[PDB]
């Protein structure tokens, strides 16, 4: 049910979610941690690109795998 996210800051952040983890759902959860618009933010899972708020359970998300985002 948990989900792991890695930041270039090395700060470990944990979200309370279900495996459906819908990005509109996860993003909004992240909006609270830090301001990030879902319609503007996209994530990646095991090389797979997560969408605008598609469901993660459908993505067969695991025990809270770590998703990492990079732009450099």
């Amino acid at each position: 049910m948990q989900i792991f996210v890695k930041t270039l800051t090395g700060k470990t952040i944990t979200l309370e979610v279900e495996p459906s983890d819908t990005i509109e759902n996860v993003k909004a959860k992240i909006q609270d941690k830090e301001g990030i618009p879902p319609d503007q933010q996209r994530l990646i899972f095991a090389g797979k690109q997560l969408e605008d708020g598609r469901t993660l359970s459908d993505y067969n998300i695991q025990k809270e795998s770590t998703l990492h985002l990079v732009l450099r």
